[PDB]
């Protein structure tokens, strides 16, 4: 899904996959993240607001029709 | 995906998930299967022709229109 996590530095960290999902005790969604280059021992629960999906850029004024 | 593997007995075995996919040396597709109730140590490469998707049955003559 070309998923990236925005870390404390603002730098993006590549996500291998989402392992699981839960609602936390504050009522907010978290995902259990498999980090690229790591195994299940390093999987961590992360807030959804920091998980990004990056797609190729598409220019507002791209192509034939607007 | 409600996936099931049809085993040597003809009995269906529940698949937790598909871990990976490859074309084998005979030219046929295989999937690396995570078996329900098992861990990655028991993952095995299985032929696609034995992997089933089971959905609720829908009767040819169900509902209002044909």
């Amino acid at each position: 899904e070309n998923l990236y996590f925005q870390g404390a530095s603002g730098d993006l960290y590549e996500v291998e996959r989402i392992v699981d999902k839960r609602k936390n005790k504050k009522g907010k969604w978290e995902y259990l993240i498999r980090w690229k280059g790591y195994g299940s021992t390093e999987d961590t629960w992360e807030p959804e607001h920091h998980l990004l999906h990056c797609e190729e850029f598409i220019d507002e004024f791209n192509g034939l029709h607007m």
